[PDB]
Formats: C-alpha cells, sequence, structure tokens
C-alpha cells in the first residue's frame, strides 16, 4: 500500500511538462519492492490533446522482454497532482484492456525543469498491493542526474544513493509511439 502524500513543485509549469515530449525514467525508488525487477525500463510522454491532459506510458523488461503500453487522461486534483485511469493499448493505440474503475495511478510532479523531473506515483491495479514509487526523469535517455534534480531528491527527504539506476540495463525505448499515443 502507498503511504506518501507527495508535495507538488511550487510554481509547477504544467504547459512545459505536458508539452508532448518524452520523459525517460533514469533512476527510481520503490518503497515496497518485492524480490523484484531491479532491472526494468520505463518512459512516458505527457501532453495536452484537444484540451485534455494525457500521458502515454512504455514499460520494457530487459530480461523477460515483456513490453506494454498505456494511455491515460489525467484528472486534476491540484497543480502538479493528478489521477490517471489507464488503458492498456498496443503501440498504435488500439485498446487491449479498457479503462476500469480501480485501475488508476496518482501522479505528482515534485520537481521539474526543462530537462529533468522528480515524480511520485501510486499505482492501483485490481487487487494488487503496490507501494510508493519515486522516479527521476530526464528528456535524454540515460542522462546522468544533475544537481537540480538531485537536490530535489534531498529536499523530499530521500537519499539518492538508494535509487536504482536504469542506465546500465540494455534498455531500448519506443519514443515515437509514445509521441503518437497522446491522441488515443
Ligand atoms: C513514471 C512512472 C511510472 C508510471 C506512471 C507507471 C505506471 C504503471 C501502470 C499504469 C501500470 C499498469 C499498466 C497496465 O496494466 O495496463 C504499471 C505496471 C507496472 N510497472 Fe510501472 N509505472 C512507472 C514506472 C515504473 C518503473 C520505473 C518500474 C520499475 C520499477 C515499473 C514497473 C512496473 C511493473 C513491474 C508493472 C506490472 C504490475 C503488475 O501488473 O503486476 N513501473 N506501471
Amino acid at each position: 500500500a502507498c503511504t506518501k502524500n507527495a508535495i507538488a513543485q511550487t510554481g509547477f509549469n504544467k504547459d512545459k511538462y505536458f508539452n508532448g515530449d518524452v520523459w525517460y525514467v533514469t533512476d527510481y525508488l520503490d518503497l515496497e519492492p518485492d524480490d523484484v525487477p531491479k532491472r526494468y525500463c520505463a518512459a512516458l510522454a505527457a501532453g495536452t490533446a484537444s484540451g485534455k491532459l494525457k500521458e502515454a506510458l512504455y514499460h520494457y523488461d530487459p530480461k523477460t522482454q515483456d513490453t506494454f503500453y498505456d494511455v491515460s487522461e489525467l484528472q486534476v486534483e491540484s497543480l502538479g497532482k493528478y489521477t490517471a485511469n489507464f488503458k492498456k493499448v498496443d503501440k498504435n493505440g488500439n485498446v487491449k484492456v479498457a479503462v476500469t474503475a480501480g485501475n488508476y495511478y496518482t501522479f505528482t510532479v515534485m520537481y521539474a525543469d526543462d530537462s529533468s523531473a522528480l515524480i511520485h506515483t501510486c499505482l492501483h491495479k485490481g487487487n494488487k498491493d503496490l507501494g510508493d514509487l519515486y522516479a527521476v526523469l530526464n528528456r535524454n535517455k540515460d542522462a546522468a542526474a544533475g544537481d537540480k534534480v538531485k537536490s530535489a531528491v534531498s529536499a523530499a527527504t530521500l537519499e539518492f544513493s538508494k535509487f536504482i539506476s536504469t542506465k546500465e540495463n540494455n534498455c531500448a525505448y519506443d519514443n515515437d509511439s509514445l509521441k503518437s499515443l497522446l491522441t488515443k
């Protein structure tokens, strides 16, 4: 179960974050892991599509090769804090698993600038027991985390040394499909 009420960035610039470009997860902190894929890859695109906040997601397990895509409309709770009911889609946006109540994640942008971000998410999927996940994002795949986002990790009272890197994972990303999924 999740335990954190993440605080959104003061002065969060929604149009800059939700600009249609891709964010790569470079490092993450799961407060409730199991044995787990310590090795894992994720990226998202965040945009506005004909006046709706949207996110497209891409997950790739570099060992199992398990790959899946999602699209969500984000509903606003407050500036920088959203609730996202997701649908699993193929890369072209065709629905594989419809939106359903109880399949949602929350999404809080704790820090963002033009290149980097720190987010919190709490995923709810069926009767699954999931915990808090923090992710360091970058516009450039595998970029080393800079001092602004690392300071934000510290300011959240987290230890960056505890985050797991995705940079050494033989990750590959379908960023073109993320971009096009925004409309789906
Ligand atoms: C910004 C970040 C993230 C968001 C918003 C996110 C969102 C989601 C969503 C919506 C699902 C369910 C998709 C579906 O069933 O249609 C999912 C599943 C999953 N995610 Fe992520 N995720 C993110 C980052 C990560 C990271 C970095 C990892 C590596 C720890 C991760 C590992 C997983 C796994 C293992 C599942 C499968 C859950 C299950 O079905 O048992 N995710 N995620």
